[PDB]
């Protein structure tokens, strides 16, 4: 039931919000000319990853999942600048994920 | 018993734990010579804070406490350098609150 929650109750809200875009898709350094991007972060994560994940039973506990979705914001955080929109999109797209953990089952 | 398990669970891990030493209070960008900190940094938070309000019964819910966790590091993350040491200790940190957070009671 984690799991299911984490799918179609906390991946169907994040997914569809107005600031998802960004993240539906790994980063593509080279066509974003971003070519540092992968010498600064470590492990690349992003929600059409987590989506695919969840879809094909990936994951076998709710804290695996947990920590792509930590993963792909905290890679926003620590690359971009902080003046940069996409860290406040990151900011409001892990408040909603917190809090849908928080009404999660156990 | 989500509070109680963020204080007597979550909370006693982190405060203990060797990386935790930069997040027990507030940073004092004055001492810190930090003098940008509050231009960048909006919300300030630390473990300290976090942890006299779970003493005191300040928060309603455990997703309250969660998020200003989730603000501390990512404070972390959005001031200072992909290579301080610091984000690595705040990294640590985070995957071990999100490990416990997805054993919490309903
Ligand atoms: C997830 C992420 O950091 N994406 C991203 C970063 C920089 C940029 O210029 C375009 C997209
Ligand atoms: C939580 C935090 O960012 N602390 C912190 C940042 C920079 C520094 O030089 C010393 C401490």
């Amino acid at each position: 039931n984690q799991l299911q929650y984490l799918h179609k109750v906390v991946m169907k809200a994040l997914w569809k919000h107005q600031f998802a875009w960004p993240f539906r898709q790994p980063v593509d350094a080279v066509k974003l000319g971003l070519p540092d991007y992968h010498k600064i972060i470590k492990q690349p994560m992003d929600m059409g990853t987590i989506k695919r994940r969840l879809e094909n039973n990936y994951y076998w506990a709710a804290s695996e999942c947990m920590q792509d979705f930590n993963t792909m914001f905290t890679n926003c955080y620590i690359y971009n600048k902080p003046t940069d929109d996409i860290v406040l999109m990151a900011q409001t797209l892990e408040k909603i994920f917190l809090q849908k953990v928080a009404s999660m089952p156990q």
